């Protein structure tokens, strides 16, 4: 159906370990959107076909305002392109870079915008494991949407594939290669809580080694600006066992995000 004739391409909007995105208008309507392209060369040689068949089946069937639309794919024979939803506000990461530290108001409603996306998420057992500030993007009128479904499954789930960069938002059982589900999200859901009000998230570390053993002990301390409850929500999802973090509709009602989010469950 759609080609690469079909497109005028616009500005680098991003670069990933395999994706590189632009903005793209579409010839006969106008219609702006984002294209992400894999090179072929680069998927087969690491693998990593099953991901991006994933990302294209559960992305293109999900449907909720804090999730990145993808409206379909083509591809030409060296290279892949997936084309998406354009977030103009561009990434959460970026913003974060912007302004050192989130203030209260702006990291609940945030958690908030999240834990709705993951609810639906997950009453689909779809568990997104890779929940991350480069990975989260903004659309127009500045709310969140979840994007970059490459390593999402459905649960239980076990890993078959090698881990790439930074092990920060990752839970325990899944560093130690063990079995998971759902409440990997609820993990990072805390580590992101923390990065957004301090500015770097909880276990950070100079080397791999090192960050591995704060994760695997759930080694973190606050700084003294950070309030009781927002420590309360963030210990309550930094738990080792995952069976003790809380429902995603527990993070949603407890007191902290009532009394600060500008925006509903
Ligand atoms: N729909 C989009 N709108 C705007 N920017 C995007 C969009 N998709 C990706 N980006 C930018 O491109 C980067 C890489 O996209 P991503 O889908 O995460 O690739 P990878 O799978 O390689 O991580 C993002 O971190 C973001 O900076
Ligand atoms: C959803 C489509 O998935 C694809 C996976 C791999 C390839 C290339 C690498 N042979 C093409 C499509
Ligand atoms: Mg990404
Ligand atoms: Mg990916």
């Amino acid at each position: 159906q759609w080609a690469l004739e079909d497109f005028e391409i616009g500005r680098p909007l991003g670069k990933g370990k395999f994706g590189n995105v632009y903005l793209a208008r579409e010839k006969q309507s106008k219609f702006i959107l984002a294209l992400k392209v894999l090179f072929k060369a680069q998927l087969e040689k690491a693998g990593v076909e099953h991901q991006l068949r994933r990302e294209v089946e559960i992305q293109s069937h999900l449907r909720h305002p804090n999730i990145l639309r993808l409206y379909g794919y083509f591809h030409d024979a060296t290279r892949v392109y997936l084309i998406l939803e354009y977030a103009p506000l561009g990434t959460v990461y970026r913003e974060l870079q912007k302004l050192s530290k989130f203030d209260e108001q702006r990291t609940a409603t945030y958690i908030t915008e999240l834990a709705n996306a993951l609810s639906y998420c997950h009453s689909k057992r779809v568990i997104h494991r890779d929940i991350k500030p480069e990975n989260l993007l903004l659309g127009s009128a500045g709310e969140l949407k979840i994007a970059d479904f490459g390593w999402s499954v459905h649960a239980p789930s076990s890993r078959r594939t090698t881990l790439a960069g930074t092990l920060d938002y990752l839970p325990p059982e899944m560093i130690e290669g063990r079995m998971h589900d759902e409440k990997v999200d609820l993990w990072s859901l805390g580590v992101l809580c923390y990065e957004f009000l301090v500015g770097k998230p909880p276990f950070e570390a100079n080397t791999y080694q090192e960050t591995y053993k704060r994760i695997s002990r759930v080694e973190f301390t606050f700084p003294d600006f950070v309030t009781e409850g927002a420590r309360d929500l963030i210990s309550r999802l930094l738990k080792h066992n995952p069976s003790q973090r809380p429902m995603l509709r527990e993070v949603l009602e407890h007191p902290w995000i009532t009394a600060n989010s500008s925006k509903p469950s």
